[PDB]
């Protein structure tokens, strides 16, 4: 019945529910078993808006389609209703990519959002499960949003619901709630997971030339891998039906709530299938998106790999490939501080700003709401734009597509060509995962210690043929240019007379991140293996830290 009762619950509150900065994600087995877990924390998301303005507000609501998505987005709608807000739109069965979510809640002027996804984390009955919270920007709640949300958590001792309030979310279109003793209805619209994020990108992107790129006889061939999760409808139905680019293209490409046993997260080793498939030579274009389609990994034929740190430079570097660009101009541009430096090379010889913040989501959204940053990048397979306050892997795709259809030549000699322009950053990220906290933090202590140290800027290291010397030794900080804050201790950076790097990174076991950024203006040098071309900073950088000293690790855990 569309006729329901509104009911406060009695409830204890946990003291873990803490949002973070990619929302609350615990094993799915927790909130299964843990009593009103979901609910405590749903309440606590919404008892952030004030009451005088929930009757007006809509949250956008939906995710990746892992298991147990379902279940709690009809917990969402059976709390949101008795709580007065006045209307949720959700993706048809529930799906949206996170940056679908982003895109409707600015489009229609939402409050804000709730998404369902844990990324590249493992779904399934004995896999992860993620709430996110998402404000009226489109982008990530900020820290003092998910403070609160963290503190209402561990006080709560009731919330308000409607146990027999059921969304069928299945079918488009609207469906009414009429609460018992409440005069206005409680209202779902049930939308297209797709229409909305894809009239987007066919205002940003010329859909003509995409076409024209994708189908007949000399089209481009890609090979697109949703890795079993939420962009597979979005590419079926933008580059298959509306592009043109034969079925074949979209692999992996439905939702699946395991997302097929696997942890749809593109890397070189977890998209091995994508790989194996681009090493065949058959086609020209790889891509693969992580499980909510806000990172992704690109690959050229016979499975070239494009650095991310030289995806978001090669992007920049032919921006005006793209109509968005031609249209808003180029604001500035953007990367992470471990991110490696091509992107800058590219901001330098075009004289564009270039914004090098911590980690994380908010300095990047900052720098967009200030009318300053319309390209960003991110080591981490992650590339964006201002189209919306979410990373974007299909965008990122398409941004691709638009330049191999204006440049007319294969991923591979675009790189070279680019290389050959600007030098090569070779790159790579060392993961020790695991590691004992106290070693590590020794580690990070000493080395900061030292490089701190008057006589270190100036100092000289060699390994076979190769000299580098310091330029500049700190642990980054930065000062944002628009809320004031002042983050500090981001990072440990070597920074090389020569335009090369290594930076020392911390993050239930300690992980220590190690990203290496040498810098080569030799010609002849482009193209090569990176592990081989940066063999000499990487000994540097284990010898300077005492790495396998203080860890006990002679290899990393995994190399990107
Ligand atoms: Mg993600």
């Amino acid at each position: 019945s569309n006729m329901v009762k509104i009911v406060t619950v009695k409830t204890q509150a946990y003291q873990d529910q803490k949002p973070g900065t990619s929302g609350l994600r615990k094993r799915v087995k927790v909130f299964q078993s843990s009593a009103n877990y979901a609910e405590n924390f749903i309440q606590s998301i919404i008892s952030t808006v004030e009451p005088a303005q929930r009757q007006e507000a809509t949250l956008v609501v939906g995710g990746d389609g892992r298991f147990y998505m379902k279940e709690a987005i009809q917990l969402i709608a059976r709390i949101a209703a008795a709580n007065g807000i006045g209307r949720l739109v959700i993706g048809q069965n529930g799906i949206l990519s996170t940056p679908a979510v982003s895109c409707i809640i600015r489009k229609i002027k939402a409050i804000g959002g709730i998404i369902l996804t844990a990324s590249h984390n493992p779904g399934g009955p004995n896999g992860d499960f993620g709430i996110k919270f998402n404000i009226s920007n489109g982008g990530p709640a900020p820290e003092a949003i998910t403070d609160k949300i963290f503190q209402i958590s561990k006080t709560i001792e009731e919330y308000a619901v409607c146990p027999d309030l059921k969304v069928d979310l299945g079918v488009l279109g609207k469906q009414q709630f009429d609460l018992e003793n409440k005069f206005k209805p409680f209202t779902v619209e049930i939308v297209d997971s797709v229409e909305a994020y894809a009239t987007m990108l066919r205002s940003i992107f010329d859909f003509s030339a995409l076409k024209e790129l994708l189908s007949g006889p000399n089209r481009l061939k890609i090979r697109i891998d949703a890795m079993h999760g939420v962009v597979g409808p979005y590419v079926k139905k933008i580059l298959c039906e509306e592009l043109g680019a034969p079925a074949n293209s979209a692999v992996n490409c439905v939702p699946l709530e395991d997302f097929g046993g696997h942890h749809p997260d593109p890397n070189l080793t977890y998209a091995a299938d994508l790989v194996e498939t681009m090493k065949s030579g058959e086609h020209d274009f790889g891509a693969a998106f992580d499980g909510d389609g806000d990172r992704n990994m690109i690959l050229g034929k016979h499975g070239f790999f494009v650095n991310p740190s030289d995806s978001v430079a090669v992007i920049a570097a032919n921006i005006f490939s793209i109509p968005y660009f031609q249209q808003t101009g180029v604001r500035g541009f953007a990367r992470s501080m471990p991110t490696s430096g091509a992107l800058d090379r590219v901001a330098s010889a075009t004289k564009i700003a270039l914004y090098e913040t911590p980690t994380g989501w908010k300095f990047f959204g900052n720098l967009m709401d200030a009318s300053k940053l319309s390209l960003c990048g991110e080591e981490s397979f992650g590339t964006g734009s201002d189209h919306i306050r979410e990373k974007d892997g299909l965008w990122a795709v398409l941004a691709w597509l638009s330049i191999l259809a204006t440049r007319k030549q294969s991923v591979e000699d675009i790189l070279k060509d680019h290389w050959q322009k600007y030098g090569q950053n070779f790159f790579t990220r060392y993961d020790y995962e695991e590691v004992e906290a106290e070693g590590a933090n020794k580690m990070m202590k000493d080395l900061e210690a030292l490089m701190f140290d008057r006589s270190f800027v100036g100092k000289q290291f060699s390994a076979n043929d190769k000299v580098y010397t310091v330029e500049k030794a700190d642990n980054f900080e930065y000062s944002d240019p628009v809320d004031g804050s002042i983050s500090r201790n981001q990072g440990l950076r070597l920074i090389f007379t020569d335009g090369s790097r290594i930076v020392f990174r911390l993050s239930a076991g300690a992980t220590i991140r190690l990203y290496i950024d040498s810098y080569e203006k030799d010609v002849a040098k482009i193209n090569q293996d990176p592990q081989v071309m940066l063999a000499p900073l990487i000994s540097i950088a284990l010898k300077v830290s005492q790495l396998q000293e203080r860890t006990g690790r002679t290899a990393p855990t995994v190399i990107t």
